[PDB]
């Protein structure tokens, strides 16, 4: 795999979305790996649907916090909603799948990263954007602005993002905070440190949906 990775050079990372105050990182991450896995099998660029995921993810826990994997479940099993026709209302309501039309996209699974590995982390983004979890509860990642963040940080990950890419020394992250945070919504997060959990735990658990 080659030394730099950046799937929005490529154009399979849609604009940085902002989830407000609902605890809905876990959709927004999922969908970015949908959304990128498309784009890579079908040349086509579209935005899907992360209240779908919210409202009717039912292993989850809507605006109350969820799991990457579940969603990448229900989107490989069911499907998912284009995000025009089910666009981001920031609260869990009720489940409309089957009022909105017939899905926009299907995968067929979901593979998960060996955790605790960098290689196999960088492996997969080599291939695709992949959903990844982190520790978010510091004050420096929520303060940070710029540069190859190093932490300080924690391995007690309570946040999805979604890796879009890598360098030498960095894993390039798609946050759901807004354009306004870090590089326009992007962190550039330090690896090759030696840590097994990786800077704030960022290889703790990582997934990907697979479609053929
Ligand atoms: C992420 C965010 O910052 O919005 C959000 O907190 C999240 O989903 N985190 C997530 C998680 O902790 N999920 C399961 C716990 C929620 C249980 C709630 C039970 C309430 C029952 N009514 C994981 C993936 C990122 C860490």
């Amino acid at each position: 795999i080659p030394e730099y990775v950046d799937w929005r050079q490529k154009g399979a990372v849609t604009p940085v979305k902002n989830q407000g105050s609902c605890g809905s990182c876990w959709a927004f991450s999922a969908v970015v790996t949908i959304e990128g896995i498309i784009k890579i099998r079908t040349g086509n660029l579209n935005e899907y649907s992360e209240q779908e995921l919210l409202d009717c993810d039912r292993r989850s826990y809507g605006c109350n916090g969820g799991y990457p994997w579940s969603a990448l479940q229900l989107v490989a099993q069911y499907g998912i909603h284009y995000r025009n026709t089910y666009p981001y209302e920031g609260v869990q309501r009720y489940c409309r799948s089957r009022e909105k039309g017939p899905y926009a996209a299907k995968t067929d699974g979901v593979r998960q990263v060996q955790p605790y590995n960098e290689g196999a982390l960088l492996y997969s983004i080599a291939n695709q954007p992949v959903s990844v979890v982190l520790e978010a509860a510091g004050k420096d990642f929520q303060l940070y602005r710029g540069g190859i963040f190093v932490g300080p940080c924690g391995n007690k990950v309570d946040h999805a993002v979604a890796a879009v890419g890598y360098g030498p020394n960095y894993i390039l992250i798609k946050n759901s905070w807004g354009t306004g945070w870090g590089e326009n919504g992007y962190i550039r997060i330090k690896r090759g440190t030696g840590n097994s959990y990786g800077v704030c735990g960022l290889y703790t658990s990582s997934f990907y949906p697979v479609k053929n």
